[PDB]
C-alpha cells in the first residue's frame, strides 16, 4: 500500500493510493467472507460460496466489492493528517493478473 502525491492546489491535494498483491488477496478476503453473509447460490450452504463461485457469478461486481475493502485501508493513512472534509475518491480499478508477449514471424511469399 504506497500512496504517491499527484497535484497540490494549495490545501486541495490529490493523492494516488496503489495497493500490494497480499493486501489484495485480504481484501479479496473480507469480500468473499461479507458476501457469504448475504448471498445464496444455487448448490452451496449458507455462508459457503467459493470464491470461484462469486469471482464467477458475480462479474465485474465482485471486483468493486474488493476495491471497497481496499478503500478501509485509506483512513488509517490521514490520521496525521489534519483535514477539513472527507477525502473524496476521484476514480479507482482492479487490474486483473494479465500476460503479454510478442513473437516475430517469417512466412513465404
Amino acid at each position: 500500500m504506497e500512496v504517491k502525491e499527484l497535484e497540490r492546489d494549495k490545501n486541495r491535494v490529490v493523492l494516488e493510493y496503489v495497493f500490494g498483491a497480499e493486501e489484495i488477496a485480504q481484501a479479496e478476503d473480507k469480500a468473499v467472507r461479507y458476501l457469504n453473509q448475504r448471498v445464496e447460490i444455487p448448490g452451496f450452504r449458507k455462508g459457503r460460496i467459493p470464491k470461484n463461485v462469486l469471482k464467477m457469478k458475480l462479474g465485474e461486481e465482485f471486483q468493486e466489492y474488493t476495491l471497497d475493502f481496499l478503500m478501509d485501508l485509506i483512513p488509517d493513512t490521514l490520521k496525521d493528517r489534519k483535514l477539513i472534509l472527507s477525502p473524496i475518491v476521484t476514480e479507482r480499478e482492479l487490474k486483473d493478473v494479465t500476460a503479454r508477449v510478442v513473437v516475430e514471424v517469417h512466412e513465404e511469399p
